[PDB]
């Protein structure tokens, strides 16, 4: 059973469960607001029973580790964490219009602006972690929040890692991502290339409304991902469809690196909007 | 000197030498093809002149005698055998995914799932050889192998032993197991029972990540199995460390029989995946807590 509410011994700041957000994976999410300042976040409830297998423990203190070390404006606000004998509390910006996953699953095709007007952001966050020496090594849709403004904001740190030298290499993954790079899915070790296929893998999916090596069955997705084998449609726009080529290479060293993907003609000599309407998560708007 | 091209006096087909796999112990294993169906197998080339010393022709031929007789779908296809006069060619299922030893290696601790997953099929290969009157005495992570869509094919019978009547106990061994059951280290007479020992030494080490009983010295691993000393990790679910118990016991009789193992709690009511995807070779997969068959 979960407390109605939640305490933390350190700061003496107690908290109200409210409204069940979903299962965040392993845990148990919920919206959240302190006692005295009425202030509303997102709840982050993890049974310490399945962080009891080293395995897990490891992932969960790595991803807090990592993601309280990190403020940027398109990365999740994290605003602390703590425990008691049965659960362990995580404490996260509030993302009032969830994530891209839902946007994508209601409109599927975004127009070239909405794509260029997320991507952007995306690659602003991602070029702030890699600076960070992060790789998160799990971009999807699902962990790119929006706030009430449609903001995007990186979250979902679990399979994220920290870069100690100077041109080390990972091997090791305590998940299995979203989008599988070739170089983990041939397990040759990688390191920050791999945002970049999965950023590459998001630029396809928002602009197509389809992932693009995904099929009915994984060991013909998983060969697709091994040979390059994808199709951009002819109804893609050159420079875009040029920009999803270069990322989504086989070779990690021939992608673009996250400075070099934001200075690309894609987002330099096209549209981007300053602000989107919210009825952008329903119907398509007029630019024109 | 290996021949590029190993000929079949017999049935006059010829395979062509491929890739080195690498030595199965006494053998030189490659990759190899028939000249006209351009079918690719698993080649086993042994020295005749290693076996030259009789009970090392005798293990041979026992090896060859008991897989040419089995046929299942989570066994090794035996797909025939020849010599030369200075070699003997055993034709094997090519298995691309190799054994459970290099994702063991690569993985460590599995999830529960994934050690169900293997598990039920690896009792499976081996209901089947007790129903067939044969004790494998050598099942290991190294010979347990994974084909294509990560099938297991048990493999490797150079230990085997053919139960001439049901209540026959063995005493002789022409090689040393990798799991030593209590009643081989003791020299009481053994059965059956040797191969649920093993599943269970494999079982452990599926779910832990490290072998039971295996230390920095053999003096001390023989002592922990002659006491069945072992401890079982805190963080290991009670079903599964219940069947664990119950088939690493010293008594043989006590444990249980291949038919009763399948239908144990940790496969009746855990949650089996019909199909693993080829990452988990090298990545942990995600499983729902909630994992019903309603849903896509
Ligand atoms: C905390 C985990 C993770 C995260 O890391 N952050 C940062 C996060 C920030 N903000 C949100 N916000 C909302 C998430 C879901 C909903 C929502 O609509 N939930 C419905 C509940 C009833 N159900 C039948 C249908 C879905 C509303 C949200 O904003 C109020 N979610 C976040 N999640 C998600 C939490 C569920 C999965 C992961
Ligand atoms: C025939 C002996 C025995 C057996 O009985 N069967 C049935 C078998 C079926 N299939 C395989 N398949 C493969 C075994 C190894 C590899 C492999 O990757 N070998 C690398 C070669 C390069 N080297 C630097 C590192 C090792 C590939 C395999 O499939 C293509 N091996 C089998 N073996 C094994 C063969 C040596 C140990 C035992």
């Amino acid at each position: 059973e979960i407390p109605e509410v939640l305490v933390d011994p350190r700061s003496r700041r107690r908290y109200v469960r409210g409204r069940f957000l979903g299962k965040g994976g392993f845990a148990k999410c919920f919206e959240i607001s302190d006692a005295d300042t009425k202030e509303v976040f997102a709840g982050k409830i993890v049974p310490k029973s399945l962080l009891l297998k080293p395995h897990q423990r490891e992932k969960m203190s790595m991803e807090i580790s990592i993601h309280r070390s990190l403020a940027h404006q398109h990365v999740v606000g994290f605003h602390g964490f703590f425990e008691d004998n049965d659960f362990v509390f995580v404490v996260l910006e509030l993302c009032r219009r969830r994530s891209l996953l839902e946007l994508h699953k209601r409109r599927k095709a975004l127009t070239e602006p909405e794509a260029r007007y997320y991507l952007r952001q995306i690659v602003l966050g991602c070029q702030y972690l890699h600076r960070n020496r992060v790789i998160h090594r799990d971009l999807k849709l699902g962990n790119l929040f929006l706030n009430e403004d449609l903001e995007v904001k990186i979250g979902d740190f679990g399979l994220a890692t920290k870069v100690e030298y100077d041109g080390e290499r990972k091997k090791t993954l305590c998940g299995t991502p979203n989008y599988i790079a070739p170089e983990v899915l041939s397990d040759a070790g990688h390191s920050f290339e791999v945002d970049v296929w999965s950023i590459g893998c998001i630029m396809y999916t928002l602009l197509v409304g389809k992932p693009p090596f995904e099929t009915s069955c994984l060991k013909e997705t998983y060969l697709r991902i091994k040979k390059n084998e994808y199709s951009i449609p002819k109804h893609i726009n050159p420079v875009a469809a040029s920009l999803i080529q270069k990322m989504l290479q086989t070779d990690p060293t021939a992608r673009p690196t996250i400075n070099e993907l934001l200075n690309d003609e894609f987002f330099t000599s096209g549209y981007i909007p300053a602000r989107l309407p919210i009825t952008c998560l329903t119907i398509p708007p007029r630019f024109s």
